[PDB]
């Protein structure tokens, strides 16, 4: 029926792959490969509409440097992923959003802010900070854990709804 091109971005080690592998394969992996950059596919039904998801898991490992802008330009929605124990990954978020906007040539682009690794005890970024950042952009914030699967389906499903709103 419908095809949705999703892109998962965020700093190294936040859990972009872990989140993607959980959605499509329903398991958490003991050793991930940080170099792999590939598109993955998930079929879902949202609002009585079959949806095929073409999920691009970015890792900074493009064949050619020109593919960065092709990823953005061809992507319909973007998952802005940071880790709740990594302050630097949270601060990177505003850099990712501006570049997406810039190369897309648009102010309204479907995005969801995702705070991953909620299961961890040591946290440096609070929900309020992330919610205030998400509100300032006018997008939802969903807290996730790829380890427990908490909020993982809600993250991607909410992004598909945001794309339908565009
Ligand atoms: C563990 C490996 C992994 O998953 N990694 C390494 C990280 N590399 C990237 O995310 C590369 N990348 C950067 C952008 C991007 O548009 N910006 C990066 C941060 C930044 C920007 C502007 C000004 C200053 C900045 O940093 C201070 C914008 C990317 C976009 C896309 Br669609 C893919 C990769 C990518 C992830
Ligand atoms: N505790 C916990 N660890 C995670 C979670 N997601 C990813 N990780 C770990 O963080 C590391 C990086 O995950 P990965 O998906 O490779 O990050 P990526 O580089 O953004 O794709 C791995 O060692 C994972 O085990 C999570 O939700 N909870
Ligand atoms: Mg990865």
């Amino acid at each position: 029926m419908t095809e949705y091109k999703l892109v998962v971005v965020g700093a190294c080690g936040v859990g972009k792959s872990a989140l993607t592998i959980q959605l499509i394969q329903n398991h958490f992996v003991d050793e991930y490969d940080p170099t792999i950059e590939d598109s993955y596919r998930k079929q879902v039904v949202i609002d009585g509409e079959t949806s095929l998801l073409d999920i691009l898991d970015t890792a900074g490992q493009e064949e050619y440097s020109a593919m960065r802008d092709q990823y953005m330009r061809t992507g319909e929605g973007f998952l802005l992923v940071f880790a709740i124990n990594n302050t630097k990954s949270f601060e990177d978020i505003h850099h990712y959003r501006e570049q997406i906007k810039r190369v897309k040539d648009s102010e309204d682009v479907p995005m969801v802010l995702v705070g991953n690794k909620s299961d961890l005890p040591s946290r440096t970024v609070d929900t309020k900070q992330a919610q205030d950042l998400a509100r300032s952009y006018g997008i939802p914030f969903i807290e996730t854990s790829a380890k427990t699967r908490q909020g993982v389906d809600d993250a991607f499903y909410t992004l598909v709804r945001e794309i339908r709103k565009h």
